[PDB]
């Protein structure tokens, strides 16, 4: 495990969220990994339910690109990147922080995605 | 305490480190706040420990820019932003993310910078 290889986590993720490739996305995470995304709120567990998450979140198609350089030390990686979606009409973008840790087999420990309403941005 | 309130203390940390201003910089963190900053590497725990790594950080002048919005959620906030400095005629750019844990209090409890090789930016 690397910067390198944390960095390409991070870009096959976000890949894997443009393609709807749950199986994708799941197989970056450890089979006992946690994923906390949405506020501060309750983390789901499982391989099972990381997946189900994921389910959730692809509803709609969602576009999904980093907006900066990931930054990769340690076991860690944050990246800043944007989600758009459109539903009746209205264009959403949100932008958050997510952050990586890793095992050491280089897997996804766990998953935090930070953003709040201010980083949310639609009109009507 | 608020994500208005969080996003404030983020622009209150970058304009101090601009400054120069270790009084403002310390006065954000809480009593037994800590700062891990250069790695996945040894937390620093005192306010005089505090001030004593932002009074190394500030030798050289630093230029310090939030390149993104803030993401403020719950009880914390991440930033993605740039430090610039020069030495022997050098210009290098640092590029973190940052990530601020807040008190009930409104007050840093910790902050840990992300930042790996990568995101340094130097010329010769
Ligand atoms: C989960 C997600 C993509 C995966 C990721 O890693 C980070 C985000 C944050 C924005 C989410 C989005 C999925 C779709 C969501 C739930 C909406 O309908 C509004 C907020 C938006
Ligand atoms: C500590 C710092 C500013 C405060 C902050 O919040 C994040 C950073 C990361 C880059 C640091 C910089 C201080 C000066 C440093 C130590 C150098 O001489 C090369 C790396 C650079």
């Amino acid at each position: 495990n690397t910067p390198e290889h944390m960095t390409a986590v991070v870009q096959r993720y976000v890949a894997a969220l443009n393609a709807g490739d749950l199986d994708g996305i799941v197989a970056l995470f450890a089979d006992d990994a946690t994923v906390e995304n949405g506020v501060g709120s309750e983390p789901r567990s499982g391989t099972a339910a990381i997946r189900e998450f994921y389910a959730n979140s692809l509803k709609l198609p969602l576009a999904v690109e980093l907006t900066q350089e990931v930054r990769a030390v340690a076991n860690e990686a944050a990246f800043a990147f944007t989600v758009s979606f459109e539903y009746q009409g209205r264009k959403t973008v949100v932008a958050p922080i997510n952050h990586f840790r890793f095992n050491g087999a280089g897997k996804v420990v766990s998953m935090r995605a930070l953003f709040g309403e201010k980083n949310i941005h639609a009109g009507a």
